[PDB]
């Protein structure tokens, strides 16, 4: 049942729903979201691009903006910001509440720029700008200029969600940028203690990518065992004293986001990433269905850290195998980026 929720919180995760649509806020619905344990919001350019060509309250505002001399980018742009700012305002007293630690809503730059590092630093500084709300994340593609430029914007007292994250390796660079940046601007005196970033590290495009060819014992278990292993690095880097140095003087620990949670097989059970990936100091991203499976049937157990020595043998069986978790996740990352423009073109198409 809904209660559900608030059990996984007490466990230390917050659930975040990976949807966004102008009628989600109208309506009311996110409002009561974030009072029924949801604590957080996601979007992404297929979730913009489905909300843009499904929901009925955005035909009004493109044709008010095909009214003005736009390009279709400025066009999504403004439905967008828009969009998550009446978000930001729905999710502010949670995020208030907690003391900036919950309650966020996050917007991805453009596709086009994940290799840029400048280009991103620009465009997530002119969107945090745009959206003008304390509780919004600026999501960013984890490519090396991505990494770059989470460096800069954390020195710019910036919130980010590190986005298309599948490498262990990849994700300890990120965390190494963001200490940069932390130590950056406590030198220079400045406040650390309200920015927050999330690492968005994705589960079921793993599955996806190796069930068919592995043997029967690991098919549906490489990216669970996969996040359990980037769970027990995460739990390294930032106690050791080097981070701890950091966080004595109000930094906040960087958090892992589980994404791409929605299971893709059917055979699996609906709540298999969900339940699965349990622990303090996370997030997870549902989309709506799977937050619906969720408090229909799912368990609220600490599962992420259990059986750590056997997600360690897995992905020993997966080197075997041949299989190198690190090609993996540059080619998963390179085909999320072309997907991710892929739908934002399609939703531009209609706004020319």
């Amino acid at each position: 049942g809904m209660t559900i929720l608030s059990d996984v919180k007490a466990l230390g995760q917050q659930i975040w729903l990976d949807n966004l649509s102008r009628s989600l806020v109208q309506s009311g619905e996110l409002a009561q979201m974030l009072k029924q344990g949801v604590c957080g919001v996601t979007s992404n350019p297929a979730i913009f691009q489905k909300a843009f060509a499904g929901d009925a309250l955005y035909a009004d505002e493109v044709a008010a903006l095909k009214r003005q001399n736009l390009s279709p980018k400025q066009r999504y742009e403004t439905m967008a910001v828009a969009d998550v700012r009446a978000a930001c305002d729905v999710c502010l007293a949670e995020h208030e509440s907690t003391g900036g630690k919950t309650g966020f809503v996050s917007l991805e730059v453009s596709p086009e720029l994940a290799k840029d590092a400048q280009g991103t630093v620009e465009e997530a500084r002119r969107l945090h700008a745009a959206i003008a709300r304390k509780n919004a994340m600026i999501k960013v593609p984890a490519t090396d200029a991505g990494i770059d430029a989470l460096e800069t914007l954390v020195s710019d007292g910036i919130s980010v969600n590190l986005t298309l994250l599948f490498s262990r390796a990849q994700t300890l660079k990120a965390y190494a940028a963001y200490a940069r940046g932390i130590a950056k601007r406590l030198a220079a005196g400045q406040s650390v203690a309200h920015i927050q970033v999330v690492a968005s590290f994705f589960i079921s495009r793993v599955d996806s990518a190796l069930d068919a060819t592995l043997p029967d014992r690991l098919k549906g278990k490489t990216a669970i065992a996969l996040a359990k292993a980037a769970y027990q690095d995460w739990e390294q880097y930032f106690t050791a004293p080097e981070f701890a140095a950091l966080e004595a003087q109000g930094a906040n620990r960087v958090q892992l986001l589980w994404a791409s949670t929605g299971v893709k097989n059917p055979a699996y059970p609906d709540t298999l990433y969900v339940d699965s990936l349990i622990g303090v100091h996370t997030v997870n991203t549902v989309p709506d269905a799977t937050l619906k499976a969720f408090i229909d049937h799912g368990t609220a157990k600490a599962t992420l850290t259990e059986s750590a020595d056997e997600a360690r043998a897995r992905l020993a069986e997966i080197a075997a195998l041949g299989i190198d978790v690190e090609t993996l996740a540059a080619r998963l990352q390179e085909d999320g980026l072309k997907q991710f423009e892929e739908a934002f073109e399609k939703l531009l198409a209609p706004l020319v």
